[PDB]
């Protein structure tokens, strides 16, 4: 089933126009070859498919990159690729033009004689689907993330920081099992709740203060992610009347995503709710976007996105409402893309919790 893989990539070429990709994204590589290492570039023609790296990683990529002929380079990477394009007969020989740096770029092109062409999205048509073992580890780092939520309510009151409160959910999800955090976890409190990508920071939390956690845990290559706003003793009516706003609209983004739907369509479950009472200006980002090996991938539940949702893609449904001087509020779901509908992995309480 590493087979598989190359097997459904070398599908796209064609298209592509190419006979040949050198894969050299990290998340490409992990993805094809299995390999959790550093370094090393992949290179897949229409008949052989190779892993190429340094006598370091020699034994891991004989172990991990299998269905790939392991290729010692003695030194100079870019002239073993040049190497082995022409015993692989590749005449026009793709590349991933979204990672490769210019100065990659021209070395590569210089060394190797076939065309040398950019492509942009091969591998992650892939991984868009994610097979049973990826929901498997999904859920597995859904599950952590939901275990540092309950944790960290009995560590938030008056007086801790916002970077303490960081420090604890990273320390947690990591004693859980996960690797690390899986971004640059958001601890948004009072005023900063009005920031959607409020960082934690030095302010000390204080009563009355929403505070928005958004966090996930970086587990087995894979990342969850997140979000809950609770408040600190009793929050001002207007944040409460927003909280209600975002719930209801992302309850109703849970409920009625399913295959078949457009981004734009799922996107509008939720900017539906919060534009028809009054907020549309407010939510001034998307309802989500696909994870998997990145916090970050496709498809987007976006206003813009006419990307048709099919079961196994794994997304965020995430709607909010940020008023600058007032506060905000998100919350923010992991989700399996099904026939039927879609399974909620995250399982937080999504009331607000008072704390
Ligand atoms: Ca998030």
């Amino acid at each position: 089933n590493a087979m598989e893989k190359i097997e459904r990539l070398r599908s796209a070429f064609d298209e592509a126009g190419i006979d040949g990709i050198l894969l050299t994204n990290e998340h490409s590589r992990r993805y094809m070859a299995n390999f959790t290492g550093t370094a090393g570039v992949v290179l897949i023609s229409k008949k052989r498919a190779q892993f190429i790296t340094d006598f370091r990683y020699v034994e891991q990529a004989s172990k991990q990159a299998v269905g790939y002929e392991i290729v010692q380079h003695a030194g100079l990477i870019i002239d073993e690729v040049a190497k082995q394009v022409k015993e692989l007969g590749i005449q026009k020989l793709g590349f991933e033009q979204d990672t490769l740096t210019y100065s990659s770029y021209s070395a590569h092109k210089e060394a190797i004689d076939a065309e040398f062409i950019p492509t942009s999205g091969l591998v992650e048509k892939l991984r868009l689907i994610k097979t049973d073992s990826e929901i498997k580890i999904l859920k597995e780092a859904a599950q952590i993330a939901d275990a540092a939520f309950e944790h960290i309510l009995s560590f938030i009151r008056p007086g801790v920081s916002e970077i303490e409160v960081s420090n604890e959910l990273e320390f947690f999800m990591r004693k859980q099992g996960a690797t690390s955090s899986s971004f640059d976890i958001i601890v948004a409190s009072g005023l900063r709740s009005a920031l959607p990508h409020g960082v934690a920071s030095e302010k000390v939390i204080e009563t009355g203060d929403f505070v928005t956690l958004d966090f996930g845990a970086y587990y087995k290559g894979y990342c969850s992610d997140i979000t809950r706003t609770i408040a600190v003793g009793e929050p001002s009516d207007k944040l409460k009347e927003i909280y209600n706003i975002v719930l209801e609209a992302q309850l109703r983004g849970v409920n009625g995503i399913k295959a078949g739907l457009t981004g734009r369509e799922a996107d509008a479950l939720t900017r539906d709710y919060i534009t028809e009472k009054g907020y549309g200006e407010y939510f001034g980002h998307s309802t989500g976007h696909g994870i998997g090996l990145e916090i970050h991938e496709a498809p987007g539940l976006a206003f813009r996105s006419d990307t048709v949702l099919e079961p196994g893609m794994a997304v965020t449904v995430e709607p909010g409402i940020y008023i600058p001087g007032i506060g905000g509020v998100r919350i923010e779901d992991d989700i399996i893309v099904t026939s039927e509908g879609n399974e909620v992995i995250t399982k937080s309480p999504k009331e607000l919790i008072i704390l």
